[PDB]
C-alpha cells in the first residue's frame, strides 16, 4: 500500500489509463474491460483492473491538476510496477482550426507550473511523451477512422487564469489544447524512468461558446478510450 | 451551475468547510450537520449543506493540490456567494517540537507553486488567512481545551519532492506544517475578495516514523472539525 | 557592541519599537518613556531605553528600506537579547475605502525585494508577523476605541517605482498599505528566531492625493504608538 | 536577399538540411547531391542546392549556438519559402547505455537558454519537433537497418559549462544527447509556422571519455545524413 | 523641498558626495569645505554645501542599502539639479590580494537586488558608472600618489547574508568590494538621466574578521574624499 | 589543438581581434597585418597571425551569438595563452542621437542571455570590459581624430526579437548599441582570468530600417580596426 493507493504489487497492470474524473474510471471498467475488479477506493479515487482482448489493463482517476496526478502516477511507477500511463482527458482549444470533439495527442506539454523547474535546476525541461506511445495512438486512431492531431498541450495550474493574454501566446505558438496535467505526468515519467502519453478530446473552445449533445460527448469519449486501448495492443506489437 | 459544481445560488452556505478527501466531506455532514442535503456530485466531489446549532453550513471536498482547490474555491466565491472557506486537512511536520496530532492554524502559507507569482507580477505575495478567522479558530480551540499553534504552512506542489534539503529550510524558517493547498486558497480569496483559513492536523513527521491508531485519528479529526465549526459561530459573534 | 550599535547587552529592553526616522525615535522616547537614556548614536541612528508604566521599553530608528532595517533588527536579536520588534511607521494607501489616519497592522507583508527568496531557495516565503503580537495590538487598539485594519502590507524596494501598474495589482489583491520594511523584518525574525510586528498609519493616498490636518495626523501617530506600547503590556499578561 | 543570406526566392529547396559546420554542408552537397550549386557565402556560411534522387534539396550551415541558428532558420522560413528544416549534427552523451555512433532524434529539446521564455511569457514552452518528420526519420532509419533512439536533447548555451552538476541532472531525466541548437530551432519553427527536426550522432561520451575509429564514425555520420534525406522522400509520400 | 529633503533648488551644488553615514557627511563638510552650510536635516540625514578650492560642492549621507540611497539620489536629480553623484563609502573585500584600506573604484556593480530587474524587464542590466567620472577618479588618485583598483563592486541587500557560498562566487568573478548601494545608484542615474560613481575604502575582509583600526580609518577615509573632490575638479576642466 | 581551433601554443599572439564574420578576419589580416599567416580553418572560422608596426597580432572570427564566441574566446585563453580579446563588430542603434557609422566602446554589456546568471547564482553580474583596455581605446580614437561613445551595449540572443517593447527599455536605459556577444565575452574573460573589450560600429538603426551603405562601410569598419590596433600599442607602453 501507498498513502493514496490501498493495494499491493500485482493489483495494477503495467499500463494504466487515467481520466481526471474517477467516475469516468468506473465507466471505462464497465464499458471496455472484462473480468474487472476494484483495486482502489482511497479518497474515492476509484481504480480497476481487467482485460481488453486478453491484455491486462488498469484504469484509475488522477484528479484535476499537476499536483494530484503527480501523486498517483509516481506511486504507480515506483510501488506498483507500472510502465506506461495514458492520461485520457479533455482540453480547451485556442486555435480556430482545432474543432470541438477533435482528438489531440500531446507529444509535448508546455506549462506554467514550476514543478519541472524544481526538477531541472530552473532550466527548460521539454515535457515529452514517449514517442512509440504517440505513434501507437496515431496508428490506432487511423485504424478506427479517427484523424488525430499531434503537437503541444499546455498544462495550466489555473483553470481560472488572471492572464487572458496568455491564451493568444498559446495560439501563436500552436498549442493544440489546454488541460491541467500532461506536463506533470511527463515530468514524473522522466524522473522515475517510465513512459507516458496524454490524449485529450476538445470539449471547449476558449473563443466562441459552441454546443455539443450528451450523445456526441459519449461517442467522442468512447473513441478516445478505444484509441488508447488499441494503442496499447500496437505497443505490445 | 458551474463546470465542476452542479448547483445553483443558495445551495451553498456563505461558509464552506473543505477537506481534501470528499469521503471526509460526507463524514462531516452525517456526524456534525443536521438536516443535511447533498448539493454536488460532479466528479465524485461530494458536497453538502445543513446546519450546526442553527447556523447554515456547507462541506465539500476540494481535492489534492493547489490547482484542484483553486477551481472549487473560485467557483464558490464567484457563483455561489461564499464568503468564507475553511480548509480542514492534514499536514506533515518538520519541527521536532511540533508533535503528531497537533492542531496547526495557517495564518500564512509559503509555497513553491507559481500561481501567486502569475497573479502578483512575479513578486512575493504573502498568502495570508483572514485574521478574524484565525483568532476565531484559536479561541474555539481554547474553549475546547485544544492548544493550537499558529504560524506558517508550506503548500507543496510535489508531495514527492526531489529537493529533500528544502525540508531543512522549512524547519529553519519555522514552517509548522507541509500540506498542498493553503497558499492557493489564500490566493483565490484575495483575488476574488473573500476570506479563508486553513486548519490542519499533524498526521506525519518527516523525521521519524511514529504511529497513531485509527481511534486517535478519528478523535483528532473530530476536534479539528469542532474547532472549525465553533470558530464560525464566534465569527458571527 | 555590534558594527552598527555601540551599546552593551542589557542597554536595550527585550522589546524594541522601531520607527524609520531616528528623530522619530527621540520623539517616542521623550513623549512616552520615563527615565529615558540614549543607548546608541552610531550613524545618527538614535536608540533610547526607558520605561512605560514601569515596563522596560526601547525605541530605535531602523532607516528606510529592507536592507537598513534588516541590519538593525538582526543585531538587536542576536547580540542585545531582543525578543520582540515592533515597527511603527507610515504607509501609503492603495484601497479607496482605506482612509487617511487609519491604523494598519501587517499580519503579512508582500514584497518586491528578493531577500526572502535568497533565504527560501527561491520559493515563496509568506512574510508574517507573530500572531500573539498581532492580537495584542488589535486588543490594545480596541481598548483605546481605535478600529485597526489587519491584513497585508507591501514592502517596496523603490519608493519611486518605475512600474506604476503595480499599484493596481496591490489594490486588486487587498494590500492595506505600502511601506519599505515589514517583509524584511519578518524575514529576519523568522531567520533568527524572534518575533515581529509592523503597525503603520496611512499618511498618503496613492489614489485620491489628499490631507487632513497636522493636529489630527499627529494624534493618530500617537495612537499608533500607544497601541504598540499597550500591546506589549498585554503580551506580558 | 536577407541580412545573412545573399540569395533569392527559389534558390533554396523547401527543405533545408543544416549542419553546424558550413564545411560540413559542402561535404553533404558534394557527397549526396547532384547538380549542386552554391547559393550562399555570406560570412562563410556556405549553402548549397541540388537534388537527391530527383528531389530538390538544400543544405546549409547554421553555426554553433541557438542565437546563430535562430537567425538562419528564421530567414529561410520567412523569406526563402522553406517549410522544413532538418538539423544534422553531433551531440555528447550522458546516459551510459547511449553509445558512440548511436543516431539520436530529438522529439524534444530541453535547454538552459532563455529564448523560449522570452517568447512564452516566462513559462515552460516544450520545444518539440514536428511529429511526422520524427516518424519519417524513424522509418527511414528502420529501412536502412539503423536503430534510432527518439527522445530529449539538451540544447546548451555553454559548451564549456561552469556547472558540471547539470550533466547528472540530464542523465536522471533521460536526456539522450547534449548539443547547442535544437531548442532554438524548434522555437523558431513554432514562432514562424514551419516544421523542424534535429538528428544527431553521438560523437562523445561525457561519461566514459572514448573513441571509436575514424572510418566507423564517418560511416555513422553518413547514415544520419541518408536518414535525413530519405525521411524527406517519405514525407512527400 | 522633496519628501525627504527640506531644501530648495540652489541649496545643493551640481555634484554631491554621498557617504552612507550622515555623520561622515558632517565630518567631510567640516574638514574639507569652506563656508560649509547645512542644507538638510530631515530624518537626521544631514546634507551640507560649501566650497572646495572655490568649487561649489555638496555632501549628504544616503543611509544603508539600495532603497535608502535610491530615494535621496533620485530626489537630488529631479528636484535639485544634481548632475553627478559620487558615493564615498566602505566595502568588504573578498579577494585575498585586495588588502585593508585599498581604494576601489566601482566601474560596474553586481547585485542581488531585484531593482534593476524591475526596470529592465527581468533581463541583465549592466549597472555602470559614468566613464569620465571613473577616469577622473583614477587620474586624481595617481596625482595624489594613491593606489586605486578599478572594477566591479557587489551591492548586497543582506549585510548578514545567509548564503556564504555566494562570496566564493564573487571571489571567482573578480569582485573588488562588497557594499550595499552602487548598483542602485547606477540604476537611478540611468533611469533619471544623471551620472554617478561609487568609490569605496576596503574596511574589513569578509573572510578575516577585523574592522577599520585606530587613526588609519581617518587617513584612508580622507584619501578617498581627496580623490573624489580632486576628481570633480578634473571633470570641470 | 582544441576542439574548434587546429593550431598550437605560439600560433596566436597574446591579443586577438575578433569580428563575427571570419571573412572580416581575413580582410583585416590582408589589409592591416604584415607577414600574415593563417593559423586556423576549422569550421571555416578563419584565424590569422601577423604583425602591426612590429607587434605580433592575431585576428579570428568568432561567429554570431554568445554561445559561438564563448567557445572560441575560452579556447584562446585556456590553450593559446591569449591575455586580451578585442571584439570588433557591428551593432544596431536604439538612441536617435546615435547615428550610423558611430564607433561605440562597450564599457559594460547588458544581456537577455542566461549565461552570466548560470555563473553568478541567478544574481546580476555586471558584465564589464577591462578598464585599461577601454581607456586605451578612447585614447587611440582621440589620437586618430575619431569620435567614440563609451557606455553599455546590449548583447541579444534573438536578432529577430519577438519583444519589440524591449528596445524602448534599452533606449530608456542608455544602450549605445545592440549586438550579440559582448556580455558573453566579458563573462568568459572573468571566468577564465583574461581581459576583454568590445568595440562596435553602428550599422543600422533598429528603428529606421537601413543598413551599411556603399564604401562608407569600409572606412568606418577600418576606423574601428585602426582604433583597436592602436589601442593595443598604448596598452603595451
Ligand atoms: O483543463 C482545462 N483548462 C482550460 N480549459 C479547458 N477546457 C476543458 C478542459 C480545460
Ligand atoms: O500534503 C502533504 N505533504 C507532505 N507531507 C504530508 N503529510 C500529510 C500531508 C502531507
Ligand atoms: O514605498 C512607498 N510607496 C508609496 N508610498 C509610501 N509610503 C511609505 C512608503 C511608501
Ligand atoms: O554543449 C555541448 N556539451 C557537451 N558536448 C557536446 N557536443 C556537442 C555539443 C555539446
Ligand atoms: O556593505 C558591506 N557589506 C559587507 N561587508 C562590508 N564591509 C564594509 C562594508 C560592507
Ligand atoms: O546584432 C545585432 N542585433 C540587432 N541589430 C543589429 N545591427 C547590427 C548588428 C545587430
Amino acid at each position: 500500500a501507498t498513502p493514496h493507493i490501498n493495494a499491493e504489487m500485482g493489483d495494477f497492470a503495467d499500463v494504466v489509463l487515467m481520466p481526471g474524473d474517477p467516475l469516468r474510471a468506473k465507466y471505462i471498467a464497465e464499458t471496455f474491460l472484462e473480468d474487472a475488479r476494484e483495486v482502489n477506493n482511497v479518497r474515492g479515487m476509484l481504480g480497476f483492473t481487467g482485460t481488453y482482448k486478453g491484455r491486462k489493463i488498469s484504469v484509475m482517476g488522477h484528479g484535476m491538476g499537476i499536483p494530484s496526478c503527480s501523486i498517483y502516477t509516481k506511486e504507480l511507477i515506483t510501488d506498483f510496477g507500472v510502465k506506461k500511463i495514458i492520461r485520457v482527458g479533455s482540453c480547451g482549444a485556442v486555435l480556430p482550426h482545432v474543432k470541438l470533439r477533435d482528438v489531440v495527442i500531446g507529444m509535448g506539454a508546455c506549462t506554467d507550473s514550476k514543478v519541472n523547474r524544481i526538477r531541472f535546476k530552473d532550466h527548460d525541461f521539454a515535457a515529452i511523451a514517449d514517442f512509440d506511445m504517440v505513434r501507437n495512438a496515431v496508428d490506432a486512431a487511423k485504424a478506427l477512422g479517427i484523424d488525430a492531431r499531434v503537437g503541444n498541450l499546455f498544462s495550466a495550474d489555473l483553470f481560472y487564469s488572471p492572464d487572458g493574454e496568455m491564451f493568444d501566446v498559446m495560439e501563436k505558438y500552436g498549442i493544440l489544447g489546454v488541460e491541467m496535467e500532461a506536463a506533470g505526468i511527463y515530468g514524473v515519467a522522466a524522473e522515475f524512468g517510465a513512459k507516458a502519453l496524454t490524449i485529450c478530446t476538445v470539449s471547449d473552445h476558449i473563443r466562441t461558446h459552441e454546443q455539443t449533445t450528451a450523445a456526441e460527448r459519449q461517442t467522442t469519449f468512447n473513441d478516445m478510450i478505444k484509441i488508447a486501448l488499441e494503442s496499447v495492443l500496437l505497443g505490445d506489437k
